[PDB]
């Protein structure tokens, strides 16, 4: 049925001669694809299929191609959330900025959203967890954002060395949810992990979290 | 054009409710006034300009604050911050310079409680809503002006927060339901008086924030 098929746009470097040809060979045997359309100039590929974006992205990765979700210019379809800490932590000594992550969001189809999540510069290595809280009021940090509205089960593994600090960690993950962008905007995107040593935190806080309001975006990244 | 709006007003004193009623007694266009003494909130149903109710209460020495009425996706807030260094702005303890409290009170009517505090240059500031709430690059990434508010925010009052800084406040109304506003950016700006002294070659002093869903409860 029509609700089973949808449109998704990906940014993929394709200036080289065999560039487009290799991408076509890469996806030729993937079941469920109705069409692949390329825009060499903009270096983007539009895919109409019943194939989960993680699959398209996963397959492209298997072909050595880095595909990044991108907005297709349709109204209220793309969003972004700049994730920052909202309090001091004994373990977090990075003072230049409070930003620790970024969530890029694009809606594909009527009730499907893909989340390109990046974490960079956290002081404690480990598995981080993402969720969307009901409100986007960050006047009091996570406290003012209300209850968990959507929980993502897939952890964000952060064990890589950060390019922001030799002693910091980074991680990346790609998630999806059966939600449209209009239900996400204005809410808060939160990533957190239980502190390894809460005793040393005078804040009496138990979790290390960074979050941001989900904002409308052009999706041109 | 009748609509209902809720306001938080201190009303626990002996003559508190009676003084408010006396205050609004002669305002033409009020259909009903509902006082919830426990919660200290007053719901007003009228065909009167929202500013008329706010200004009238002000003339009676009463501070009315807009309050969300609990209907889905009706209240929002935007914490306004600068996103770049300004020669004239030496306040480093925080980038926060303002706040917009938003409450939808009608099918096509929304009220905005706008506060500015701590700006280095006195003057008239202007509010607008930009298309995107993306602040990955300050106002630049927020795209084009989506809605422009004609009423300025007069900032000439002495700031309670700082030395030689200014503050101001404005109450506005616009035919823009909250669902159209969330996720976009609320921007307040004023032309810099002396752009030459600004090495960033910027021309406007601006502070902004993403419009976020809120419970609608403020002080």
């Amino acid at each position: 049925t029509t609700n089973d098929t949808y449109e998704a746009t990906y940014a993929i470097p394709m200036h080289c001669e065999n560039c487009v040809n290799d991408i076509k060979a890469c996806l030729k045997n993937v079941p469920g694809i109705n069409s692949l359309n390329f825009d060499i100039e903009q270096q983007i590929m539009s895919v109409e299929s019943s194939v989960a974006p993680s699959t398209i992205i996963n397959t492209l990765r298997n072909c050595g191609k880095d595909a990044i979700i991108r907005g297709a210019g349709k109204p209220n379809s793309s969003a972004v959330a700049i994730l920052e800490t909202f309090q001091k932590y004994t373990i977090d000594q990075k003072k230049d900025t409070a930003v620790r992550g970024l969530a890029r969001i694009v809606q594909v189809g009527e009730n499907k959203t893909l989340f390109d999540i990046t974490v960079n510069g956290v002081p404690e290595a480990g598995n981080y967890h993402a969720s969307i809280h009901e409100k986007g009021d960050v006047s009091k940090g996570v406290e003012s954002t209300g209850k968990v509205w959507h929980k993502f089960d897939e952890p964000i593994e952060c064990f890589n060395e950060s390019d922001l600090g030799k002693n910091l960690y980074s991680g990346k993950t790609f998630l999806s949810a059966p939600l449209p962008t209009w239900q996400l905007i204005g809410r808060s995107f939160v990533i957190s992990k239980s502190l390894n040593h809460p005793e040393n935190e005078p804040s009496s806080v138990k979790d290390y979290s960074f979050l941001g309001v989900i904002a409308r975006s052009a999706g041109v990244w």
